[PDB]
């Protein structure tokens, strides 16, 4: 399972990449808006992310119309080989995906909330689909069940579109995604950090340290 | 999973194909007649669809007897290599399917209501079998269960006949067909249009747009 | 399981009632306004339905504010003892349901789309809760799963609020509702009229008549 | 799933084959003793049923002893390469099957009533095993469960012996056989006919005819 | 299922109570610390909550020692009949619960992370146990499974202690609690608010309003 | 679920009882001998436990023959109305249990390793049956499965003999016993002590303490 | 679950009863024909087996016809109120059971091999039904599944007929009977003896003896 | 599924070999001692079985020590290429199996009663492992469950060791072994014969005979 | 499934190796320091174990910092080709594993308590991951469930990291591991020595000897 970071915050990205556990980044217009404040420009933010991340970086078009989507998508693609064009699940969006796929431009269909939307995006030839599990949770429906269904549907038809679980809120979204076999999860930084941690890991390390001090007061391993 | 339209309206066909999620077309004399207005010739409508659609277009034979069915099926086949001849599940229809299959004329066995009917049609060499799920629902039997059994039977024997789910009435017939692994669904243009929609898609897109305006007043993405 | 008819069409209601299988009626502002055209007034349509139907008849408030909702509810109640006040699942709606329940006015909480909304409506004291299964189907989610969860939740807490399955589109919503154990279904007329029918019933009746004529040429017993 | 006809009555093969859903024929001493009356000889019977069939015809030995069974089997064989010799599940029967299998004579082990008897016949090299599901039903045991176990056992060991469901009494034996994945079912000509029928099919055809008459009051599709 | 509000924020409490959907309140030392700032005293906050909430209000002891726990618990109890003394799952805590239960003082055992801790608290006679599902989620374990086990254990022994699901983070914690049959959930205000909402409710109300305007331009129901 | 200690140490007993989660005591000659030091009389230790414990204390008979077992059991019973006589699953032990049960002397059938042994002991009238789960685990068989079957058998026949899970080695034996619905577990004092612990309990309590100090410098709760 | 002894051999009742685990006895013509040799008469046999048993003794009629069966049953009865008359599952058998049940003579219907035969015997008023699980095992059918179905059927209808599992061959027939909830099992005296044994029991006793010798080198518990 | 005959009785083997439904034979010291009476030598009993039986013949070493085991084994092997050396599940036995496997001498590890024992035998390179299901039944545990677990474990690790179900007591042990997918069952003679029988087969043969008499009075 | 011995006790290791059923050894700082007493040096204990054991031998770094971890890892590797470097599940640990994997030094990620930690370790390229089942049991959670999830996750992504079940306390952890399909178990000596044994094996051997003596009074073949 690939793990992407879901943020436009450059510090978070630099940090996660250096932990070596981040395989790509997703952004969206909200995430970018949060960073493009106090004189910081969205164009600079987008270019910098592409620059410092080796894996896929998703950048969303803002046009709602077919022609605007493809125009902006080709611009995004032109920014770097690792750029992936996010396109929303709409009529114009599917048309754009079909065109962009025929142009060999990688795409990510976003704002997906049920399995049939995911299938339609896959049929249009999208590279990734991004269902928003947390926003389904928000409305009283267990979002992970939609990931399970998408995985089954894709398996049925040997679909190569990657399932990219998005709107992740907690480490159980991550665990269930892995158990289901989703291709990718994209997670906020605070979630990313939490995935490494466990109280028994902390406790176990402290105990090993204490016991070792008995055999080596300076705490070193001299071999 | 392939998606066919129950329609004879080229505008709908063109639009669905442009979305990249329509793989062929299913017709009947009524669907075609519907369009034969304001100078439109019944025959031109069918030949126009055949020419424009890269994939399959099902057209029903009206004869009820073997000889009439094969003569009619041959005339249908003569109109396009992608025409598929729709033949009902009857004793004479099975005989017709067997003959036509040997002539390498593609076929679609319709009015299928249980899995053994579907198996017999596959044994005669039929290209597609079309169970009518909504008509089972109509009589208080869950039509999708018949699709599930047909998928299992066909899988057991590596049967190459495609399951074409028909009499579809709602997007859950579509969802369940995908999860089961049916080869094809055929749907009205409006059922088709509904398949892309979700209120969280609309709300999410609206919030993205609003947030983007905060950093790009004219709503543009200049890259 | 009770079976209600989901319509404001008087002709459909008379026909269904005459069949003997309609236990009540549900209306909503869309259904009523569909009928209230070409001269017909909504107040007349609502009164007529109340008169015709012996069983519960759901009529929805239009106010979005608590105060307006309770005022309209009391007027609806005043129209006849079989009237049931439909109140939407909103903050003001829950307040209104609680007040109306205390005044012993039967209520029906509508526009319910998940099991927790249904539980909130029950906690407010609502008489019926009406989840919309077909509208969930419309957006790619199996609406009947919500009914199954609501039945389990209500069973767990011995909740007396009745589960009223609404936005029904086909006879399988009805079958599944019965297997789950929902208290009520409300069905459009076209669905209602299909529930008694089966092709093997028709065929069996024909066969029985055929065979009986061999006994009595005239066809009587 | 292959479908054989299970009768000795010539009136009840050509037409089944013409439907494209008949793969062969079976019989038995009883079924033979039914048509070998009023001047018709069993010799004539069995003959009339080999030349025309592009498939398998099961013919049952009457000898209860090894030498007799094998002698009979050779005679039966001699009548054609597609002849299949039916041998009961007995000590001598297993011996005969092993010998005949080594002589490349095709065999069908009948009177099988549990899964271990089926395995034994397979181990002796039998071409088909025929469990009698209806006779298990007669004694208050669901016969189809035996077919399910045999399927599982044969799958476990990649056994090439074909499961031939016999003593079929209704269309649900047929349905369940297909869902389980039995290789073959043998059914009387009439059960066979019932398999294609459904009242919604009849209804559907009448609807199609009615509506075609609207499009074209004549009753024929001119193309 | 009872729904408590998990907060010490007086405005949130007043608001939730007036929605009529809140049956009680839980606090803890962190929650209170958040409010007891800028001159506001914890004693005043606690008394005000007890004052304005009719249902149970949980207030946690801060002593870690048996004698301190019971001293503080009796003080809390003395503040009002609706007060429930929160006691942590520790050795001294269980001793305190046993004593306080014999004194007819309602108790709530908190910081519970597995089912056997819950059982021990129930054996000591506690009125509620409060497992922290979100903090289990935090460490990569699905916290709702612990609620399921506790429900089964309590059902087994007809235990009257109430299961109070705490550390709730989202509406799916709430939904799963209800399906399991937990006695109580305690939720933060933002979660509380979300439970009432659904996009199709909003959409449905807007449509009813629009349609009604056709029949009554002023939008009123005059009866 | 009742909890017994495998111990003869009054300090442990007193402590566990004070926690409110110990319902009785199980002993053996070794456990008792352990404590018989520094002037301590073997006999006084057993009589002290009997007097102090309100509930049950199991003491094993050492005779292997019927007459010896009943004479010894009577002497054990004479020491306290709460003494329970532990008798092994043997032919003579069953005879002894039947006799003793008629004298209304409570009994505990030990060295039970399968569910039918447990059923026979219940049929003889035994008060408790003690399956040794850890000793089954020792030989590569999951001991808790035997507890599960005994619970089902006892439930089937409304058997009033209590299932006393013994040879417990870890807290999961305890958890599984509770989920199954065993009547009693017997555990060493240290297994018992471990049952209350969880690292999230410790961390949570520490954070609560820290947060409280922010508003009450001396860490007190003055109410 | 009641436990009967299934033999006609007097050497193989007093001791079973003394263990407190025997509720009664059954026999049959074969088992009788085994002990009625070398000068012993069946009359003597059956007698020696009624007076001493505080329970049920099954005695089988030999007549195959109604009048004879009922005549025999009265004689059998006359020997004691606890006598139970064994009647085979036949047309005349069902008649006899109905008559005897109306005369308040207790009956046991034997030679039952499927669940519907069991139901029929219950409907005629039989006191016990005895399915032969081992003889089903002999013919490649898991006999215990029949007991499971009978249990379910009897539960559905609150049937008071007791299920008496017969033709028991091993301890797992006994275990499964108990788990299913059969009312009774009848077993030979030896199978009976095997039921109490387990090698870990033997091992455990030896351990206890060894360690007792440490506490008290003498070998006796002085209390 | 292969089927072996589990006996040391020459008459039974002969009768069963004559059926041609036997794929091999297992013996053990108990069963050998049964027939090694009335002047009969165990050595004669074994060479005889080996000669008559084409398939694998399991013959058990009697030594309990490693060195006595491999020497015994090597001499059992010398008696015929179809000989399979039966070695018990013990420390020395595992070591002997390791040595014998490497010498390309086929082995059968016996007295196995749980799945981890069976795994240890497979790790030693054993050709067959023989769990004793009936002896588990005897002590109140369903023996077939152990076979089910061994099949799963062996599947997990693509283990080539064959599962040889032993201590078989009835035809349901056999049926369940087949459904699980055990490689081999070994059965006592009375069990083997019963496996072909069923009352509806008998009733069926009779009816066919009766009806055939109508068609040809012969 | 490989079976490793979890101890730094030389006598236990020699004994287990001589039995032929030990495929490797795992150590940790607690196990080593237990042995490194009354004059014994840890460097000598570690070297001795490496010499005795043919299979993989896990030896844990003590540094908590990346740089220290890699330095110590290289020294451990230098002690013998069978050495496997144990690295804890921490941020610095994952970095160290990635670097060491690139240098073709076998690694074992330890102190793993949930399936996502295990996945992170695999993504870093670790040779083995070692979840601690008994320590999960200690805190009231069935540790084996974590192994089952890790096996499923690893299967889904065709992950080549070996699952090494650690903190094993009884033979059922071992049985369950095998049924799940874990690649390795590491077991304390007391558990190791129980795996070959069963009371029915002992009884069957006794019976076989008894019966054989009736054939040969001297007891040979």
């Amino acid at each position: 399972m690939k793990i992407f970071l879901d943020t436009a915050n450059i510090d978070e990205i630099r940090t996660g990449v250096n932990w070596g556990i981040v395989d790509g980044v997703t952004t969206n217009p909200t995430l970018i808006s949060k960073e493009a404040v106090n004189g910081k420009k969205y164009g600079d933010i987008i270019r910098e992310i592409l620059k410092i991340v080796d894996g896929p970086v998703s950048v969303e078009v803002v046009s709602t119309k077919y022609e605007g989507m493809v125009e902006e998508a080709r611009k995004i693609h032109g920014l770097g080989d690792n750029a992936v064009v996010k396109i929303p699940m709409t009529e114009d969006g599917l048309r754009a995906i079909k065109t962009l796929s025929s142009e060999h431009i990688n795409t990510n269909c976003t704002l997906v909330f049920n399995p049939i939307q995911a299938l339609l995006a896959a049929k249009a030839g999208v590279t990734y689909v991004s269902p928003f599990v947390g926003r389904l949770d928000d409305i009283g429906e267990d979002g992970m069940q939609i990931i399970d269904m998408i995985r089954t549907i894709f398996n049925n038809y040997i679909i190569k579109t990657q399932i990219l679980v998005a709107s992740i809120r907690n480490p159980i979204h991550v665990l269930r995604s892995a158990v289901i076999g989703a291709d990718v999860v994209t997670v906020p930084f605070n979630v990313l950090k939490s995935l490494m941690k466990h109280p028994k890991t902390d406790e176990g390390l402290a105990k090993f340290l204490e016991d070792w001090k008995k055999v080596s007061p300076d705490g070193k391993l001299i071999l």
